[PDB]
């Protein structure tokens, strides 16, 4: 009886391959019912998973659908995968700058329901660009280009789905092997050869304190050492919001600020740093540093850019938005949130930044909702930056004036200490 | 969302009362699926529950459902649930022996699916003894004789039965909150005012050990403690099977020779026991050792014996089985399982005999089998006594000579030391 695969884990014990295989098919095929794998789930929540369960793990939910076939395209397929955060614009530019050194970039995504747009969400901020093409296209595209962007239809990971779900409204999302196993998954699913993790620490990260996000960045590691997929992971930090722009317009300017060389610091640091791994990873250059000279070389000669205006016409956008980002939907309204006294940013609670711009309408909250590409915020002081008594925190840009809620929240986002603050820590360390 | 209550628990928090009753509530009704139930049962097993959590739990499973009336039965109700195990015949013996000094005993039961026929399939050995009455006749009955038997027709505890189905196929039955809420609200709910429990410990046991044993039992007692119903306990010892008898006319025969003053001494002294505690709670005796001495007169003198054949005789029983037991079920075929060696038996493997039993055809399986009453075994040495090779050690009764497997596993199930080995204790301890 399928009881003894939860008692077992229950138990402490380690599930063999040929369970951990039997489980998923059971599952994602309707045989083991959703009160046991709940029950399994919970077993393991507090029990955990060695790192060969976890590796099973990750490959029968792998097996359980599809995987994506790009050998037609040439050259090692890395990909990076995030948790994410507000602010997060690394995709917007990573994607063009580690392409612009030769890095394919065959790109596969689908519309969130996060608190911004996706990638598509944020691209479609350019006019005219548009993801409806067929795999043909595609794989043309990057094999010219270098990049290029599809909407994911393939049946992957089905049974990642239905467990996330289940784990959801069981109180089993936060578990390590989970975690680690439905990321990596999706991943190998995806058809990488190599992968990059940017695990995100502190209070605006998935793992809210630096043991755990180390213990997920191992995880995931080692999963790659053993399905073959050779996996670097980059602890960084969430404590305060990514750079300055939070939406989806805003993001996408923000992001050609970026990769002209005049972005926020924090950000350009960010990018490359996780886009010499995936050069490296991908074989275009021999070590991390002559991948991170390449990389600083494209910015500053206008390459990347070059390459991002590529990207953006080859699929019908107007890639005039790189010399004019006002061909950007602009938002109605603008508002200077002034400082209420002297001091010195000591902290930016990321969460409510983000909730502020899910007030007004920068993300999805139902499947399909349409989005003000518009509307959002651009911070202008970061933690450990001096500020004066009037000077603006913040810029929110709205659809409407009624915005009362909006300015109350950021305010108390913004919190000010009298005496001076360091600059946190961006890069914490590397997990290989 | 219903899995904050999931999450609450998984955490080590202590649920309200008020969310008890509303999880059991919305489980019993449909409200919350299968699946939350079973992610919060595993983290139950986890992280326990304190006594006013338990109490609250026993409630909400007794107000799921209907609460049997004996207010009409004149006298305290008191009640006694064991675990028990193989070869407990107590709950024949002791209705009989505490009726006969003035304690009513109003038992309601059902048709069970265990190891040995229910208290009906046995006493449904005696030829004519049938439990077919209505509520009115079953009252009339326990006022006059003190005694009366009825199948359990009510609808009670619903959220236990339901719960309890759920834990068998999730691997959450082992929670002693659990397990002490389950009992305890099935008391409750059949209208016991006060409430003997025989808590068994050692390898033929629920608790495979004495620590949990005694945890379940102090878990028991508290409850009855805060929910108003006084409730005491015995820890008794099932390392071994109680008395000779395994089955169903062959163990109302030994509870027929316990109520004349010549059963098995193990079972005399914990009927004498848990009936000493039944009399005093039911406050027909002023103190324990009032209450067992009334019980060794009732025995020597005859009158729990007189009280077994009204009780017979008043539901179409033939009484006359009390002068001659041959008006039993007898059995086809009779095996005398020889010792290999000369010793002293120092194990009886207590689970195995049940299983023999079991393969004879002692028990029921499927929800509704027909059982043939007449077989089983009748053990002739315990844990202590001395064997000469060649002596029986056990009598077989069987409806066909086919028992090969049966006399393997009672063979290997008596275990003999070269050298002489003490009694176990019986009586461990009393919780209240
Ligand atoms: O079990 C998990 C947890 C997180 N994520 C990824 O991490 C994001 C949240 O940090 C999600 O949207 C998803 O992309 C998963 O895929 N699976
Ligand atoms: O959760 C539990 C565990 C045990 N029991 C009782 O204990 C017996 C097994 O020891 C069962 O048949 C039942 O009567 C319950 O009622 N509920």
């Amino acid at each position: 009886h399928h009881v003894d695969l939860i008692a077992k884990k229950r138990d402490g014990y380690e599930l063999s391959k040929e369970e951990i295989d039997f489980i998923i098919r059971g599952y994602t095929n309707g045989d083991i019912p959703d009160y046991q794998m709940s029950a399994f789930a919970m077993a393991v929540f507090f029990r955990g998973m060695t790192e060969e369960e976890t590796a099973a793990l990750t490959m029968a939910m792998v097996r359980s659908g599809d995987v994506i076939d790009l050998s037609k395209i040439e050259g090692m397929k890395v990909d990076k995968h995030s948790t994410g955060g507000v602010g997060d614009t690394t995709t917007l530019v990573l994607g063009p700058l580690v392409a612009s050194v030769g890095v394919p970039v065959a790109k596969m995504s689908g519309r969130g329901l996060g608190h911004t747009g996706g990638t598509i969400d944020k691209l479609e901020s350019v006019p005219g660009f548009h993801v409806e093409i067929d795999n043909e296209q595609f794989i043309e595209l990057v094999n010219k280009n270098k990049i290029a962007i599809i909407g994911q239809t393939g049946n992957l990971t089905p049974a990642d789905k239905k467990l996330y779900a289940l784990r959801d409204v069981t109180a089993t999302v936060d578990s390590i092997p989970l975690i680690a196993s439905s990321i990596m998954s999706k991943k190998i699913a995806a058809g990488a050869d190599a992968i990059v993790l940017d695990v995100k620490t502190g209070a605006g990260a998935f793992m809210k304190d630096f043991a755990g996000a180390k213990r997920l960045a191992t995880a995931m590691v080692e999963i790659g050492k053993r399905v073959g997929r050779k996996t670097m992971a980059v602890i960084s930090d969430m404590s305060q919001p990514l750079g300055y722009a939070v939406g989806n317009a805003l993001e996408v300017k923000e992001a050609i600020d970026t990769l002209k060389g005049k972005g926020p610091e924090d950000l350009q640091e960010l990018c490359l740093t996780l886009g010499s791994y995936m050069v490296y990873l991908a074989e275009k250059a021999s070590s991390l540093e002559e991948a991170r000279a390449l990389l600083e070389a494209s910015i500053r000669e206008g390459k990347a850019l070059e390459t991002f205006k590529v990207f953006l016409s080859a699929q019908g956008g107007d890639a005039s938005v790189v010399d004019d980002p006002t061909k950007l939907p602009q938002a109605k309204y603008r508002w200077e949130l002034e400082a209420p006294e002297d001091g010195y940013v000591a902290e930016i609670v990321a969460d409510e930044v983000g909730t502020a711009a899910m007030l007004l309408g920068a993300g999805r909250a139902t499947k399909e909702a349409t989005i003000d590409l518009s509307v959002g915020l651009v911070l202008h002081k970061k933690v450990g930056d001096a500020v004066k008594k009037g000077e603006s925190l913040v810029t929110i840009y709205s659809n409407t004036e009624n915005i009362e809620e909006v300015k109350q929240k950021l305010a108390k986002s913004i919190r000010l200490s009298s005496i001076p603050v360091a600059k946190p820590t961006l890069i914490y360390e590397t997990i290989s």
